[PDB]
C-alpha cells in the first residue's frame, strides 16, 4: 500500500462496479453489435468513484472490499475516489449544489463526512488509495469572489479542505488537490494567485506527506497536449493541460510547495477541438469523446498519470429550466440536450463519447 515516487506506478487502477453497472445496465441494453461490445470495454477502463453524498460512503467500503478480494487473487489494484461534499458546494454554479449548507451546520457535517471516510481508509490500509480532493472548490475563490455564495464560503472551504487533507494524510494514500484547468486558472493572470492559494493550503496543513500534488481538468474537456490552439482559447498561451501544469508547477515551488506533481482528467478530451462555442461553456459539451486512457507512462516530468476522474456518461447538469439546480449553461446551444440532473446517467452523451473516442473502442 505504501509508496515512493509516483503512486500510480506499481499498482493497477481499479474499475469500479458502480460505473460498470451504469454502463452494463443503463447503456448496453440500448446498444447492439459492435457498439454494445465497445461499451463493455469502456466499463473496464478505470475511472474515479465520486463520494458526492454521505450515502455513497458505504459504497466506498464495498469497492475497497472488492479490491481486497481481487488483490488476494493476484490482483495489485488501487482504489480511486473523489472527495466531493463541501458545504455550499459548487459556489459559482447551480447544477451541482450539494446536501450540506454552511448556514445549517455544514462545516460540522463535512468533518463528520471526512471522519467516515478516514475510518474506511484506516480499515483498508492494505489498499493503495488514490484521491482527488474537492473538485470545483478552491478554483472558485480565485476568480469567482464576485459571486456571493463563493465569497461567503471562503473560510468554510479552507477550513474543510484543511481538515480533509490533514485527516486523510495516511501512508497508503495519495491526494491530489483540484486545481481547475488551463482555461480557468491557466491564464497567465490567474497563475500566481492560484499557486499561492494551493501552496498556502499545503503549508497550512503542515505539508502532508500524502498530498502528492494537484488534479487538473476534472470534469472538463481540455486536451492534454494538443499542438494547435482551438479557436475558443484565443488569447491564452496556456491552451492545454501540459502547458498549464508546467506553468503553475514552478510557481508552487516559489510559494513553499516543492515536489508537487499532477494528474489530469482526459475522460472527455478525446476529440479536439471540442464543440465549445465559448471556452467557459462547461455543461454537457457537444463534440467530445473519451480520451487518453489512464496510464502512468506520460513521458512528462510533472504528470504522474492520465486519469478519468469525471465518469463519461454521468451528466453535468439538467437542461430543464423548471428543475431544481437548473444552470443556464446547460441550456446553451453547445450543450447536449435534453439532459438529466448532474451525476445522473445521460445515454446520448455516453454514445457521443463512445462514438468520438480516441483511442477508439470500436
Ligand atoms: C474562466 O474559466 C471558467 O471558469 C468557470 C468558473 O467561473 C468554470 O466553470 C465551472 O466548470 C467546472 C468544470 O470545469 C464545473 S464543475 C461541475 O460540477 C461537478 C464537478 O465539480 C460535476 O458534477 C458532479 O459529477 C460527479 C461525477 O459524475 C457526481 O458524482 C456528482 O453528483 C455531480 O454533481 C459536473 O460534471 C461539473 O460540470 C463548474 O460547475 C463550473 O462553474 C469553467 O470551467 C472555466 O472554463
Ligand atoms: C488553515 O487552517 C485553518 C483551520 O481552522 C482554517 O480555518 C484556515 O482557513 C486555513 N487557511 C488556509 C489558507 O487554508
Ligand atoms: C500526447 O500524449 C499522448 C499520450 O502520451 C501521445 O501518444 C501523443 O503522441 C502526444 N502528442 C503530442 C503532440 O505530443
Ligand atoms: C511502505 O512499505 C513498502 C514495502 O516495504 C515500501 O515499498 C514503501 O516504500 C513504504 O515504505
Ligand atoms: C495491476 O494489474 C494489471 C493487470 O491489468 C497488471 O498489468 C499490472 O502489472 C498490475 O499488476
Ligand atoms: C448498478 O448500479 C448502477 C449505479 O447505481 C445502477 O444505475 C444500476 O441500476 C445497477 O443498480
Ligand atoms: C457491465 O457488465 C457487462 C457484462 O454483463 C460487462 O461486459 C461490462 O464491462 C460491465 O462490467
Ligand atoms: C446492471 O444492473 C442490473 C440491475 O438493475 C443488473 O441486473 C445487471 O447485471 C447490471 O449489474
Ligand atoms: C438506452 O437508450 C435507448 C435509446 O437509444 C433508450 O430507448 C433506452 O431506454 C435506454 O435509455
Ligand atoms: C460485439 O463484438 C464482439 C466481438 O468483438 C461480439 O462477440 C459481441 O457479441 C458483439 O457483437
Amino acid at each position: 500500500a505504501t509508496y515512493s515516487g509516483n503512486p500510480f506506478v506499481g499498482v493497477t487502477p481499479w474499475a469500479n462496479a458502480y460505473y460498470a453497472s451504469e454502463v452494463s445496465s443503463l447503456a448496453i441494453p440500448s446498444l447492439t453489435g459492435a457498439m454494445a461490445t465497445a461499451a463493455a470495454a469502456v466499463a473496464k477502463v478505470p475511472s474515479f468513484m465520486w463520494l458526492d453524498t454521505l450515502d455513497k460512503t458505504p459504497l466506498m467500503e464495498q469497492t475497497l472490499a472488492d479490491i481486497r478480494t481481487a488483490n488476494k487473487n493476484g490482483g495489485n489494484y488501487a482504489g480511486q475516489f473523489v472527495v466531493f461534499d463541501l458545504p455550499d458546494r459548487d459556489c459559482a454554479a447551480l447544477a451541482s449544489n450539494g446536501e450540506y449548507s454552511i448556514a445549517d451546520g455544514g462545516v460540522a457535517k463535512y468533518k463528520n463526512y471526512i471522519d467516515t471516510i478516514r475510518q474506511i481508509v484506516v480499515e483498508y490500509s492494505d489498499i493503495r488509495t488514490l484521491l482527488v480532493i474537492e473538485p470545483d472548490s478552491l478554483a472558485n475563490l480565485v476568480t469567482n469572489l464576485g459571486t456571493p455564495k463563493c465569497a461567503n464560503a471562503q473560510s468554510a472551504y479552507l477550513e474543510c479542505i484543511n481538515y480533509a487533507v490533514t485527516q486523510l494524510n495516511l501512508p497508503n494514500v495519495a491526494m491530489y488537490l483540484d486545481a481547475g484547468h488551463a482555461g480557468w486558472l491557466g491564464w497567465p493572470a490567474n497563475q500566481d494567485p492560484a499557486a499561492q492559494l494551493f501552496a498556502n493550503v499545503y503549508k497550512n496543513a503542515s505539508s502532508p506527506r500524502a498530498l502528492r500534488g494537484l488534479a487538473t481538468n476534472v470534469a472538463n474537456y481540455n486536451g492534454w497536449n494538443i499542438t494547435s490552439p482551438p479557436s475558443y482559447t484565443q488569447g491564452n498561451a496556456v491552451y492545454n493541460e501540459k502547458l498549464y501544469i508546467h506553468a503553475i508547477g514552478p510557481l508552487l515551488a516559489n510559494h513553499g510547495w516543492s515536489n508537487a506533481f499532477f494528474i489530469t482528467d482526459q475522460g472527455r478530451s478525446g476529440k479536439q477541438p471540442t464543440g465549445q462555442q465559448q471556452w467557459g461553456d462547461w455543461c454537457n459539451v457537444i463534440g467530445t469523446g473519451f480520451g487518453i486512457r489512464p496510464s502512468a507512462n506520460t513521458g512528462d516530468s510533472l504528470l504522474d498519470s492520465f486519469v478519468w476522474v469525471k465518469p463519461g456518461g454521468e451528466c453535468d447538469g439538467t437542461s430543464d429550466s423548471s428543475a431544481p439546480r437548473f444552470d443556464s449553461h446547460c441550456a446553451l446551444p453547445d450543450a447536449l440536450q435534453p439532459a438529466p440532473q448532474a451525476g445522473a446517467w445521460f445515454q446520448a452523451y455516453f454514445v457521443q463519447l463512445l462514438t468520438n473516442a480516441n483511442p477508439s473502442f470500436l
